[PDB]
């Protein structure tokens, strides 16, 4: 799809067996989910933000389908008040920026 | 252009008289850029970003060229850590996401 931004660029995503919302965010690095089950070992992480950081724990090679295209990759995941989808998994949808 | 996503989609702004380089954000609402002079009035403001909340300078219809395309909207400036170009005014360069 092509997606224009006069909306905040939502996209479906499901992760860990859940279907959640996610900001497809050009803005982020990495990708970082609101507090959810997921399976498996994680690594304590930190992520700056406008104004603070917080804590996450860092899932590496996590399966998440993003708006239909299945990828692999590392989540945050934390205290975020938005799913946020970042540039490591949106490289992997070969997601462009084009103006 | 077509900018992909391996990298930090970083573009040069021109804004009051001045170069920097910004972030091409679509997880922003707002354009926000560093402490700079810029001339003219404003109202305090307040971002949330992860983690925190900053206080910004909110001016209205400022020029901006972003990458060659001249537009004119609100900027927000304040202890950002990245000049960042948001959706209201990535829409007036025409800019969109494509996977
Ligand atoms: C999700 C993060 C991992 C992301 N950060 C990164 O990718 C950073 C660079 N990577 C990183 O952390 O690497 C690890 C590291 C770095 C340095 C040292 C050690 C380790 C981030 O927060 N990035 C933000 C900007 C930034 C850039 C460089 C450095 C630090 C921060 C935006 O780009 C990003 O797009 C977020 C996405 C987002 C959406 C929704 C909620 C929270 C975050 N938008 C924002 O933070 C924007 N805020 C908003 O748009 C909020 C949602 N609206 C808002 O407050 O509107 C006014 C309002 C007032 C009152 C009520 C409601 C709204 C902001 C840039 C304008």
């Amino acid at each position: 799809p092509q997606i224009t931004l006069w909306k905040r660029p939502l996209v479906t995503i499901k992760i860990g067996g859940q279907l959640k919302e996610a900001l497809l965010d050009t803005g982020a690095d990495d990708t970082v989910l609101e507090e959810m089950a997921l399976p498996g070992k994680w690594k304590p992480r930190m992520i700056g933000g406008i104004g603070g950081f917080v804590k996450v724990r860092q899932y590496d090679q996590i399966p998440i389908e993003i708006c239909g295209h299945k990828v692999i990759g590392t989540v945050l995941v934390g205290p975020t008040p938005a799913n946020i989808i970042g540039r490591n998994l949106m490289t992997q949808i070969g997601c462009t920026l084009n103006f």
